[PDB]
Formats: C-alpha cells, sequence, structure tokens
C-alpha cells in the first residue's frame, strides 16, 4: 500500500457512515473484526480512521457493514492520523485516558529511563488490547495493555 | 490527611530538588520506593507530585533522600495534580503515550462501550505498572497496565 | 447498548433540529420528560446531545417531537460528549457556572479534601437538578444541586 | 473596603504560605472559620484568594494562621479573582466540576430559561455549601449546593 | 418566552440573510427599530443574535425585511450569545472597545471598587447607547454609555 | 518625554507596591488625583501602568505614596500598555466589561457605521470616566461613559 | 454607505469567487482598478473583503469580472475586516510581514515615541504601496511605504 | 560572530536595563546611534535584543549608556530573535502595526505575486526606516518604509 | 504567473480528489512527476497545495489523473501555503519531523550561525530530497536533505 | 544512566551558563565537541540540553568550559526534552524549518509511505549533520541530512 491520506476528514466522515450502518445492523466492533484475522482494537481503529486494512480484511468487513467500493478502498489508505477533535478530549470516556498521562506522564518517563534507559517506548511498533475482568470487590475492571517496543537514544 | 495544596509549582519545585538528591547518592525509583509495601509507580508519582506519600512512607523515603521535615510534611500533603508543563508534552518519551490517545482514544471509547456500557474506565479507582519483557525478533519492550474500574452512567 | 458516537456534530445538529420543532410546538422540557419515569435534566441533556435514552423513552419524545426513525435511533447511541463550542461559553448564562469554577474551583477541591479525604467527587455517579424558589428579599433563586459519589484515591 | 489588587500573584502566594502554616499546625478549614460567623466556604475561598474578609475576621484567622501584618491586610483587600492556572482544571478533583458543565453546560441554560426566563443565575448574589451524605448503596456523596439569584434580561 | 437556543450559528446565519435583505430595501437600523417602542441598540442586537424579540418587535421587524415564518419564530428565541467569531476581535471598528479593556480594564475595576464595593457592574440589568455629537476641535465623538447595575458581593 | 518600556512586568510590579503603599495609608484614588489636574481615571491609569503622568502630577502622586525615586522617574515613562494577564479576564468585575462586547460588540459596530460612516470610534483620542446613579427601583447603578473620536475609513 | 457586515466569511466566499473569475479571464489587479480612480491596494484589500468600494467602482469592476447583483451590492458594504485565517499567517509571503513584527514592533514603538511621542501610527487615517525597485547588487526589491498620521495620547 | 544565544530573556532583561540607564541619562534612540555608523533602527533593534551589534558599535554604546563588560559582550551575541510578548502585541502602538496585516496581508500577498511573483518578500535582506513628515492636512505622519529583497520561488 | 489564492481550502480540496483518482488508478507520485522535468518533491508538492506548476506540467500530471479544466488551471495558481491543518500535526509521520524541531531547532540555529554567521537558511531557495537506504543493521532508512541557501543578516 | 529530569529549565538554565562562557573564551561548538568522540550535532544538543553526554564527555566538555560538578552531572542525566518556548518558534532561523514543515509536511509523508509503507521515519534512531558548502550560483548554501530509521505499523 502506497497510497495515503492528507485530510483527516474524509475516513473520519466514512468512520460516522460505518457507526450509523453498524447501529442500524445492531453489530459490535468484535463480531466486525472476527474472521480478519486482525485484533478487534486494531480493526476498530481503522474503522475510526486510524489505521488502514489489507485488502482481504477491508472487502470483508465491507460486506459485513455493506459498504460500497470506494469505502472499502478508502479503508486501505493509509490515514492522516489524529481522532481527537482539538488536542484535548473533551468526552468523559476519553479524557480519563488523557488524565492518566497528567497524572503518571512524568511516572512513566522516570520508570521507563530507569528499566530501559534513555529514549522511547514505541507508539508505532505496539499492540494495545481491552480487557474486561470482575472487580474482586463488586463491579468490573479493564485491563488495559500497551505493549511497545523500546527504543533507544544513543550517541553519534 | 486533610491538607492540600493549590499550586503545583511548590511540590513541582520540591521534585526537582529530590531529583537532584536522588542523583548525587544513584539511587533508582525501585531503592527509593523498596520498604514502603506501596508500589513504585505509586511512590514515584508522589516523589513528582502528583500523589500524597502516607506519612510512615514519607519519612521513610525521606531518610533516603536527606529532605528537611518541611518537605517531609509537603510529601504527605494531598497535591494539586496535572505533570504537563503545558497540556501536551514536548518530551519525546512523555508524548509518545500522548500519541496513543490520539491514535486509539476513539477506539478505547468503542471498546469500553462495547464491552462496559455506558460510562467510565475509571482514572481515580486505578492503579498501573510497567513490565519489561524481551521481544521474541530481538531487543526489550515495556508492557504498560493500565487498570481501571468501570463506572457507568445510568438514567436518572 | 453497546452503540458509540465519535463524532459530537451528528447529535448537535440533530439537538438545533429538536429544539426547531420544540418551539414550533410549544413544547416545556418538562413536558417533553414527562412520562419517560426520568429527570427533566437527564432528558434535556440527551435531547442536546449529552447522554443516551433508553429505547422506549427515545420513542416517546421522539413520537412528542414528529421525529423521523434514524432520530429516534441517534438519541439511544451513547454520545461524544462536550456541550461547549470551544472550552469556554461565551453565553452569559453558561458562563456564569464557569466563573464559579474560577471563584470557588479550589475551594471546592479544600474542602473535598478535608471532609471526603484524597480523591474526587464524581461527575458520572451523578445527579443534577434545578429548583426555582422564592428568594427571601423578593424576586427568585434557582438552587442548583450537585450530588456526586466520593471516589477516594488510596495508596497501592 | 475600597482597596483593591490587579494582579492575582500576590494573594496567590500568600494561600501558598497560609496552606504551610496550616499544615504544619494540624488545622481543618472549618476550625480557621470557627469563631468567624462567616461560612467555610467563604473563609476558605478568601484564604485562597478568591474572596475579601472584613478586619474582625481577618484579625481572627490572622492570628490562628501566625500571619504577619501585611499578610492580615492583603486578606481583606478586594481580589483580582480566578483560582485556575491556566482555564481549565488539569487537578482530577477541579476537573470533575469543569466536566460537569462539559456534559450539562447546555440543560442548565435550557432549564434556566424555561424555569426562570431570559437572563441569568448569578454567581455574585451567590452562595454555596458541600455537604457530605451516607449513600444507601454504600460509600459517602457530596451533595454540593449552588444557590444563586435569578437576574432577568428584558428589552429596554 | 421559554425557547432557547444552544447553537449560535442558527441566529447568526439568519443575522447575515436580514443584513442582505436591510441592504437590498436600503434601510437603517434606527428605521427597522422605528415602532417597536424598543431602543436601537436592543432591536439591533437582536436582529444580530445577541437578544430575543417579543413576539409583536418580531413579527413587525420580519415584515419590514421580508422574513420567513421559521425567522420570525427564531428572532424570538432566547440566544446562545456571543457575537465574537474567537474571543477577540479583529475588525478594527470591534477591536477599539476591547482595547479601551486593555487599557482601561484594571481602572474600571478599580474605580468600581472605590465607588460601590467589592462586586460587580452588570452587563445583564443594563442599557446601552451611542450618540453622536460634535467635537469643539472638528470632527465627531461617538459618546458610548454603558449604564449597568450595581451588585454586591458581601460574606456569608 | 521620549522614553518608553518594552516589558510591562516592569510597570505592573510598580503597581502593586503603589497599592500596598495606599492600602497601608488608607488612600483612595480620588484623593490620589487630586491636585494633580487630572482626571481620576487617567491617573488611576497610570499608576496601574496604562498611562505616563506628566511630571509634576507623578510627583504629586509620589509625595503621597512615598515613592522612591526611580518609581517617580518610572511613572513618566511611556509604558508597554495591556492591562489582562492572558487575553480575557478571570476577574467577574473585569469579565464584565468583556461580556458587554461579547453580546454588543456587533451592535457596536454596526451602530457606529449606521450614525458615522466607515471607520472606527478612537480609543486614543478618547477618555471615560466612572458616575454612580442611585436607581429609582433601588440601589446603586454605573454610568460609565466611552468618549471617543470618530476616524473615518476613504478611499484613496 | 451606512450598511455593514458581521460575518466575514460572507465577503470572503465572494473573493474566491472574484479570484476564480479574475483568473479565467486572465485579468491583473492593476487592471481592474484601472478606471476606478482609486489605487490598487484599495481596490484589491475590497475585492479581498476588507475594504468597501463606492458604488461606481463596484459597478465597474463588478461588469470586468461578470458578477452578479448581490455580489455588486456586497462589495459596497462596510466589512468585518481580518484576512487572516487564524492570527498567525502560514503562507510565507504574508509569513514575512508578521516576521518584521516580531524582530522590528518594539523598535517601531521606541522610535515612534522618541519622533512623535505618546499615541499611535494609525491603521485607519492610513495609506499604503508596493514599489518594485532594482536591487543594484542584481534582482528586484519591494519598497513597502506604510503612511499613517499620527495620533497623540493626552492626559485629560 | 559565532557566538549566539538560545533564551531571548538574557537580552531582553538586558533590554530593561538599557532603557533605565537610558532614561537617566535623557538619552534617545537616534543619540545613542550616531557615531556607530548604523542606522537608528538597526542600532535600537540591538539594543532591544533583536539584533547583534559589531564590536566597535557595541564598545560605543556601552560607553554612551555606562553598561558593565558582560552587557557590552551580550550586545555582540546573535540572538533569539522574537520581541512580542505572546504572538499578538497588546500594546496599542505595536498593535496598529499588527492590524495593518489584518486589513492588508492579503493584499501584499496579492501585488507581491504580480509585481514579481510566486516567492516572498524578505525579512532578512531587509531595512526598515522611520521617517517623521508633515501632515499637510495638518499633524504629523510616520512613513514607515520597508524594503525587502524579492526571492522567488521556482521549480525544481 | 500572477494569480494567486487566499484561501486553502480550495486547492486543499482539490489535493483530496487528486488523491482518490491516484488511488483508483493504481498511480505512485514518481509515475505522476515522471516527464515533467521536475522533481518528485516539488510536483507532490504542487498536487497537496504547496506549489504551482508550470503550464505544461499541469497538462501532463492532469491527463494522468484524469482532471478537469478548472482543476488543471488551479494547479497553476500561486497557493496559500501551509499544509498543516491546526500548526501541530497529529499524524505520527508528520509529528516525527515537528519533533526533530523540538530536540534539535536550537542545535540547528546554533550550527548555522556557527558556520555561516548571522541569518537564516532559506525555505525558498531550497531544494528537498527523501532517499531510501538500506541500514547495515537490518531494515532501511530515509535520508531526508535539506538544501537551503545561506541569507545573511547585516548590519545597514 | 537511569537518571532523568522532568523540568526543562533546569538544563536549559544550564544550557544559558555554558553559552555565556562559552562566549567569554570565545569557543566554537565544533571544538567543544573535539576529542569527545561524538558528532557535533550531539554534543552541541546536549550542551542545549536536548540530549544526555556519556560521562568522559560530560567531564571533558566540563573542564573546556570550566563547570562546577553539579554542572557536569547534569549533563548527563535524560534531559526533559523540548527547546522550543511555546510550541512555534519565533525566531526566524529556527522558524525557517518550521516552515518547511508547512510547506513539506504532506509531501514527507506522502514520499515516505509510497517509499517504505506505512509507519514513520524516527526521530528516536536518528542522526542529523549540517555541512556548509558553495552555492553554484553565488554565494554559500546548508545542506542538512536528517537520516532515520524507517519503523513499520503494521497489523495485528
Amino acid at each position: 500500500m502506497i497510497q495515503s491520506q492528507i485530510n483527516r476528514n474524509i475516513r473520519l466522515d466514512l468512520a460516522d457512515a460505518i457507526l450509523l450502518s453498524k447501529a442500524k445492523k445492531d453489530l459490535s466492533f468484535a463480531e466486525i473484526a472476527d474472521g480478519t484475522g486482525l485484533a478487534e482494537a486494531f480493526v476498530t481503529a481503522a474503522l475510526l480512521g486510524q489505521q488502514a486494512l489489507p485488502a482481504d480484511a477491508a472487502r470483508l468487513v465491507g460486506a459485513k457493514l455493506d459498504l460500497d467500493e470506494d469505502s472499502i478502498l478508502l479503508l486501505q489508505m493509509i490515514p492522516l492520523r489524529g481522532c481527537i477533535d482539538d488536542r484535548i478530549p473533551t468526552d468523559p470516556t476519553m479524557y480519563r485516558f488523557y488524565e492518566m498521562l497528567q497524572v503518571y506522564g512524568t511516572t512513566l518517563k522516570a520508570l521507563v529511563h530507569e528499566k530501559f534507559g534513555d529514549g522511547i517506548i514505541s507508539a508505532i511498533n505496539f499492540k494495545l488490547d481491552v480487557k474486561k475482568v470482575a472487580d474482586p470487590e463488586g463491579g468490573e475492571r479493564a485491563v488495559i495493555t500497551l505493549d511497545g517496543k523500546y527504543l533507544p537514544t544513543k550517541p553519534f
């Protein structure tokens, strides 16, 4: 895939159409990703404009959601990524993950440098997963796993 | 503990002094937290101004770092939280975690509502930890676990 | 119960259409919410794009307002919340509530930590109501009640 | 009082000194306000730079906190109000009150105009209080009451 | 009037249409307001989306401007106020009034507190007028009178 | 006067010192200005860093406030004007004047062009004053007069 | 002319249409302005939404550009001025003029106060022009002349 | 000269000290620049932190202003340029030059492309001059000349 | 070419259409530029709204992408340049180039002044190239060459 | 190295002191880096607070610049990176590199995806250098080479 986007609004408009079709058909993201061979977080992100689907997966989810051919092609385009409207989310569900950075951002930096050295934990060589578990004191919890390659910053 | 701060600069200035002392003694955050019964991420966050230490822990880490009595008291105050200088990090290590929100923020929202319902994953009823693991293709990875309670949004 | 939105403009455009229909029909928010079993602040918030209506309530208000089927479905979707155009309200009525935060925000923090401890008052496990009362000096007052669960912040 | 301030940093620096003295003396805001005849929310706000104390209350809390005469005078000055560092709070405790505005701001506007008419609920002819109540399902809740006069916008 | 708007663009789009019709008919704001019983500044502000007209005045000016019935209804709705595109005006005529705040804003505060006390001068219980007068040195001057109620801030 | 400033903090720090001296001496702005031959709004603005005092007036107010020689010189310097900390006021008293621009800014533009023509009302060839008047319905009002030269915009 | 605009988008949309017509007809700004009796900088600014044309000139340029009747009228309205999309230009050609302000803005202030006194150089009693001259060292230079009246700031 | 700065506050603090010395000595910028062989706008800009002086000129203005050795050296360093506190000036005198860009920025672009072609007018190969002249209508005007090299943009 | 744009959205909308046609036709940017005699970076920038194509190249790429006559004309107009949506990129691929400025921006300034003197490296007299090279440790690297003329800042 | 910083001002204050000593000693960055075995861009960046020096190079440059022991230790700490004061540079020399991104950022994205695929060019596994060459048309040019590892974005 050598084709890429420069205006996020094209794929975000498509995302809105996908969400409408998905709601009318009573489909879940887990159902849509099933059979693609790809993780639900990756497929969902592609539907929402933040990843590119391989052609086979694009045709499959296109069949499930009754998408037209321009849409199936758009899902294969490399996106102009960035899902937040204006830098800081307003939505409470999204905001909690930003607050996590406001409270723990320097702790994550400190502990990364302590355990790995100078450098970064990759957001590119990167997997994420959302797992629902029981809360042992009542209710439910989400265990969200961020799994990224350590890339060292070395002198030259 | 009923005492709280309203100006983050007081505790962040203390954090800079702590970091200098820690560098001069060749201490790690794992060693500073050792013997507190508290997770390294929680003790580190407190040192960096983002949590309150119980009195027993504030005296333990305060002895290790050779802190004066006013500083050991400050560490026990409830902070004015927010570690990012101006909303979006400039530091590459910190920025990568913001970038995962730009790429996956709407996917996190979508999968939380799918698995749990309307509501949020808490940043308060919340734990995190950082683990180093080997990458089978060579090198190292960080597995960062965000573990938060689901709190529902219900009609009233 | 698992479908959600990522672009607030869809539900906010629907809100504008609802307000036009509401004005044409000379309806109040109290009357629209009547018979839903739900509080007027919750139903109003849903009409304005900030909550999800259960199906029976969506169908009832949809009948009152002569909404089409796509609109009745939209009202049941979990919203991308955030009603303020650009972070700070321009509208005087809305701005006074922001001004209360500018004057009393640190006092609210200080008194919450004094009476409850470290942690937050929830905006999720949360009820709001607006009541009109007599001003004992002449005129009228609004008594606005913010009723939120205390969630503690404890070491881990 | 005809004297007023134009730079919030003077009173906010004083607030930081007050908070340290209060912490060293193991004092609550409730007992600092005790004996003033003034509500805890009002006295607390004055300490934090957001209200002016009358001279008798300023002398009383100044004695409790071992404040010098310049500081006791400063507490009587009419402040340059605004407690939020940079428009949107970073602190989770403070942020939840901003989030209430992002979710319910337009509902508050709508219900105010429905019950009272065109105009505003005053942030000046205004008082607030924080009460702790038991949650029947377990835990505690804060009932925060915002009590403001309705001021109409009338044609002229 | 109990109906209100939440999206300023509806009434501001109407204002643009009003302005085009007004220019085609070679009408002034003084003549549009003539016969309404209302001050030109109030009627003008309503046309520009910043006030609500009573039903009688709405039908009068709507006849003068050939507005459709939806538009005459819209002029009666309580607006989402805020006429500045993005917080600070770009237009020189409007900017000069902002500049008077940058130069005299703290003087206005100081003199209000000196003559009246703690509190505010209202923007709600408030009237505005613009008068043209001859300058004795040649040319003309605008005398703009801001007439607002004093609302005191007192302890509670 | 040919000397001018480029960093507003110098004169604003002096204003803070002036305000403390003024409070300790129980002085009003009206009595500080008495004997200068200059309007209270102009002298007050100069003390607050927004105008330059003529030498005789600078020496008179410097004697009343017991200012040092460098301070009396600074008051004569042409300032780097701009009294608002960060573009929009946080203080309620100051904010109300910004709110009058948000509500009436386009009405002021429209009526200026109607009565005078294209161009501006000057903030430079400009006088302002604040008058206290009784409200016939009870209480007090501020009548604030903005008196500016019309400067026309003509083709070239 | 007593008619004015409040939303720059109306005239800026017209400017885009004018520029398309101008491109299709292979016209220059110099020849559009020829026959108007007005300077090319003034007519060009009017086409671009930043000045109002007299009726005769609006009819003339409207004939050259094949403009409809509403467009010819809009060109005669007093604009809502402000040509920069979002405060600071992105375009390199426009940005250089902003950079001259970042480098020389305080020098312009200093030299204006030195030569003239307290006050401003007008942007209203103002004209500019652009001239091409040969660079003796090779190539070409632009000599851009800004010509504004000095307006003094005097005590009152 | 190969030494350069990265933090504008160092040279801007020096500028404030220069301004104080200049005021105490009753010197003008034209007087200070006399004998340097350099234009008053260039020398003034250097004093204000926006240009670097050659060694001989730095020593000369240092004598005139009684500057210490570190200050004379600082004036020779290549600056971190940018004189505006926060992107848009608040000061009326400097704001007018920004307004000149808001009104004429797109006209300057259009006329530069018409007279020269694609490319820019330089802010680097660039001279600035401020001239006081008589206003034939009465009073005084500033003729400010911006003289920049045209640099073309051509395909490669 | 003397025609220029002032609204970037027109050429950016054209870019979106070009990218769709390119994707449907399975074309690369290298293929589109082949035969123009122009560098792939220059032609690609023109397609994306950031350069102007000569007429011959516009017709050639227009035939390849099946563009209408209005589009082929638009590609020849001088653009309103600026490809970033809102100042800082959200897309990871473009963000990395912004991060190189956050890490090395002051080093680039320092080394430019050391090697060349006071002045700039041009973004106008400027060439850009992207090359793929093998990494001898495995994988691939991009070597991106920025080639700009040094323009000196000299006294005048 | 496991010690890291959280407040950039510490290392940036050290950078200012380094620059003063460097200027007093008439040192260049090339000769400060001589004998460290490290590229001049890397050593310069460390001095300016954006990289960490190994112990040997820290002692070696610290001797050349006559740094105390706390400073030599600081240079070895992992920095809080980010050299731009407020997101967009004001300085012309650094602004040009930002402008390169405003003109070519989307072209860099497009060509990276075409030559490499989905993913990024690393700013971490990354080196840069600045070379001075002759301009064959006359003058001098900078050739700035950005050399970064391609990191692919792959489905998971």
